[PDB]
């Protein structure tokens, strides 16, 4: 059997294993990326987010962008490219603009073509729409949705087709692992994409999950064969799934039992990808505790990851790369 994530991912006829980052001076998580037969792919955690990206109007700033990008491309490694539209952290300029149908679509236009442009050939995946659906599967309300409405999705991905029709265009979302409401908006979404004539290539669960209950997240991770028919469900409209920010968060402090639970939870959501053709792989949103967003946000939920602050691995690795291996 495969001794690393990225080769068990290949020997079973995946397309990649993954990991989102940070490079910074602490060398802890690069160094385990290095190993080829572990890591395939990278997600840039902030670096080409729109407010990174054009934090001005008309001001690009390339230098993280391009530095995280390098990280990939100098390994050989494929590239999750994160995230063109999203509400979250939008720079000021374009959040609170005066802003009418016409003229934030050029906005939309501008961004898109410089940003999908410079790095085409080297995108493997686009996030195109991140995050554009409430809980209960209603459209979120942002700029985009107020101002352009419903349209502001399949208008994203006809840019992001012109932009760079090489990469996979992808929308993205967390809470989707569930089969509910908002599964159904996912759904919804790209029912309403392939409408236009329009190509959407791929649907991302983030899943940011929990092995037990949680004050923000009560349903711990489903069983293998409830996440296998709900990824089923969303390939059933032509286009691949993946896995993009996995993470499965317990309250803190950490336990032997509570790491072996967790390692269970791994394993099904893990497994849930293996039985699914169209999964095309998985990308964990980081490789050590140490620096995971989890803790900030939400105090007293973490280790989440599958190497602990140490970067030694957890019980939760051994469970993924059992599961990959497994006949
Ligand atoms: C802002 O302007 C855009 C055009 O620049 C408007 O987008 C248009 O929206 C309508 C729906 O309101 C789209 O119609 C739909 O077409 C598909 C298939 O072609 C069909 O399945 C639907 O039943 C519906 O008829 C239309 O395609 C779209 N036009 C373009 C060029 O994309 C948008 O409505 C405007 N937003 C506001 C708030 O006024």
């Amino acid at each position: 059997a495969a001794s690393g994530l990225e080769a068990a991912m290949k020997a079973a006829g995946k397309q990649y294993f993954g990991t989102a980052l940070t490079v910074r001076n602490d060398q802890g998580e690069i160094d385990i990326i290095n190993n080829k037969n572990e890591i395939g792919s990278i997600t840039p955690e902030n670096a080409m987010k729109w407010e990174a990206i054009q934090p001005n109007r008309g001001q690009f700033n390339w230098g993280p962008a391009d530095q995280h990008a390098a990280a990939a491309t100098s390994r050989g490694y494929e590239l999750r490219c994160h995230t063109l539209v999203w509400h979250s952290q939008l720079p000021s300029w374009v959040a609170n603009g005066n802003w009418n149908n016409q003229t934030l679509q050029a906005v939309m236009r501008d961004h898109i073509n410089a940003v999908m442009g410079r790095y085409r050939g080297k995108c493997t995946h686009w996030d195109v729409v991140n995050e554009a659906l409430n809980e209960d599967g209603t459209y979120r309300d942002s700029v985009f949705l107020r101002v352009i409405g419903e349209a502001y999705i399949p208008i994203a991905f006809r840019m992001a087709l012109a932009a760079d029709p090489t990469t996979k265009l992808y929308y993205n979302d967390y809470n989707l692992e569930y089969g509910n409401a908002k599964t159904e908006g996912a759904k919804r979404i790209a029912r309403l994409v392939k409408s236009y004539g329009l190509r959407i290539d791929g649907i991302g669960l983030q899943a940011h999950m929990t092995s037990e209950s949680t004050p923000t997240q009560n349903t711990p991770t489903p069983s293998r064969a409830k996440l296998a028919s709900v990824l089923q469900g969303l390939a059933d409209l032509g286009v691949d799934v993946a896995y993009t920010e996995l993470d499965i968060r317990m309250n803190t402090p950490a336990t032997q039992q509570k790491l072996q639970t967790n390692a269970d939870a791994y394993a099904r959501i893990v497994g849930s990808c293996m039985d699914v053709k169209r999964c095309v792989g998985i990308t964990v949103w980081g490789i050590s505790d140490k620096y995971s967003w989890v803790p900030g946000t939400f105090p007293g939920e973490g280790s989440a990851l599958l190497w602990n602050d140490n970067f030694q691995k957890k019980p939760s690795y051994t469970s993924t790369l059992n599961t990959i291996n497994r006949r």
